[PDB]
């Protein structure tokens, strides 16, 4: 892509802005990061209702988080840090194959897309996710507080945050994760057994196992 490529998408799509929307904001910025050949990319809180088609291709970071967004357009391949949370996203596209971080809380989503190997961060929480794919081996941290899973995924110091989801099984799988691992499960519907068992399992002096988050405070 060539600069008037980029610069004409760009100010085409400035001038359908809706009352309120800063795609001029957006469009500087764009420009600022053609210019400077920055890395970065910050679109965040301009009250976007949609990105232009054409994306820097040389960002490593994209952060359109705090928008009004519906789908976001073809990633950067070089992408490492997508933050696109606070928006109104229905589904992701393919993801960039060497993405490290992936930050999409608050949206629509129901579904989500294969999970790249090299990603060690991910927060999907506050969505309508149903199940989970196979998760990537380097992943340190899984945010997915607030979704509808029905099962945990069945798998460093790792955290898992699975509150508020519709999951009503603890697994035997949980029981043998070490104690540098922590999973966060409170205020699903599990068996009322559950909190009084695990209360016991957990709070003896003997206790080997990962660290279990499972009561509101009860």
């Amino acid at each position: 892509s060539t600069y008037a490529d980029y610069f004409s998408a760009w100010d085409k799509w400035e001038k359908q802005a809706l009352p309120g929307e800063e795609r001029d904001e957006a469009v500087s910025r764009l420009k600022e990061c053609l210019i400077n050949n920055s890395d970065e990319l910050r679109l965040d809180r301009l009250n976007l209702s949609s990105l232009p088609d054409n994306l820097p291709a040389q960002i490593t970071l994209l952060n359109v988080s705090y928008n009004q967004l519906t789908n976001l357009p073809e990633l950067p391949v070089t992408l490492k840090k997508l933050y696109s949370a606070s928006n109104k996203l229905s589904e992701l596209p393919v993801l960039p194959p060497a993405l490290e971080s992936l930050q999409v809380q608050h949206n629509e989503l129901e579904n989500l897309p294969a999970l790249p190997d090299s990603l060690l961060t991910m927060n999907i929480s506050y969505n309508e996710i149903v199940s989970l794919p196979s998760l990537p081996q380097a992943l340190k941290n899984l945010r997915a507080t607030r979704n509808f899973l029905t099962e945990l995924p069945a798998f460093v110091v790792r955290e898992y945050f699975f509150d508020r989801n519709q999951i009503s099984h603890i697994p035997e799988s949980i029981l043998n994760l070490r104690n540098e691992c922590s999973i966060h499960i409170s205020d699903n519907p599990l068996s009322s057994h559950a909190l009084p068992a695990l209360q016991r399992l957990t709070s003896s002096p003997d206790y080997h196992g990962p660290r279990i988050y499972f009561s509101m405070s009860d």
